[PDB]
RNA sequence: AGAAAAUUUUCAACGGUGGAUAUCUAGGUUCCCGUGACGAUGAAGAACGCAGCGAAAUGCGAUACGCAAUGCGAAUUGCAGAACCGCGAGUCAUCAGAUCUUUGAACGCAAGUGGUGGAGGUGUAAAAACCUUCAUGUUUGUUUCAGUGUGGAA
């Protein structure tokens, strides 16, 4: 299990990097808190994912829509469909946390660290069963997680 | 030029899914040659067992991954403990002597049963319990026999 991220930092010594592999987590859901996440400081990424669990706040959905309700909160993204994955939510955070831990031995400050590079994949499918009438067997599967992200300090002048 | 994103989409790089390709092989396949060599002295097959730590596969049978003999002459090894430098190591080979549970042509009778007869041994005051033994056909004989079968002396 050794991490390849497909795009590396500019600055290494000024870069954290975090990522988890094999996850329990849904795909889509996972891939879309992230998507929200992008580009945004590590302390405002906490709060906001906080926020979305505490349900004051909505985690708007990108790319898969099918279906997914329309909420007031999507107002703060233009849009009009959002939700509050929460499982997605708190493993992402944990990656956060693990983010900023990582920087500690860097002796790297948290107020200037920006997200870059997000990357959330599909791994291997986890199998199971489910019965169906007539004597039927259809597959219930779920689709796992696998998730890189790098945190770039940049300094506000 | 609703000249930003999201979606839809082309191309590349990297990453993820996936296991193609390439290169291998204690395997297969076919050809030629050599031996035919199982069994009531209980075979082929079946059951249950047997390692200090073992399920399988392979070996083995209460002497149970093995005894003996012989040849190699120092290991086994995943762990632990011993044994051995030749009084000889070994998961080595060879193999001509042994061990060979319950079964199965399967055999006292019977059987989805470790059930149950007779004879002998044992055990006991007498028992129980344990042990050995008994299938059918056939070729000779041995011994004991039957037949208003054929003969037949005193
Ligand atoms: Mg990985
Ligand atoms: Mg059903
Ligand atoms: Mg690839
Ligand atoms: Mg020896
Ligand atoms: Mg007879
Ligand atoms: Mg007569």
């Amino acid at each position: 299990g050794k991490t390849n991220y497909s795009r590396e930092p500019a600055n290494q010594a000024k870069a954290v990097k975090t990522s988890a592999s094999d996850l329990r987590v849904h795909f889509k859901n996972t891939y879309e808190v992230v998507r929200a996440i992008k580009g945004l400081n590590l302390e405002n990424a906490k709060r906001y994912l906080k926020a979305v669990i505490d349900r004051k706040r909505c985690i708007p959905f990108t790319r898969f829509t099918g279906c997914i309700g329309r909420t007031a909160q999507a107002h703060e993204f233009g849009r009009t469909q959002g939700r509050w994955p929460v499982k997605s939510v708190k493993v992402i955070l944990g990656l956060l946390d693990n983010l900023s831990a990582n920087a500690q031995a860097k002796s790297l400050n948290t107020a200037n660290l920006v997200i870059q590079h997000g990357q959330v994949n599909r791994a291997q499918k986890g199998r199971r069963r489910t019965y169906r009438a007539h004597g039927r067997i259809n597959p219930y599967l779920n689709s796992g997680c696998h998730v890189e992200i790098f945190a770039q300090e940049v300094a506000a002048k």
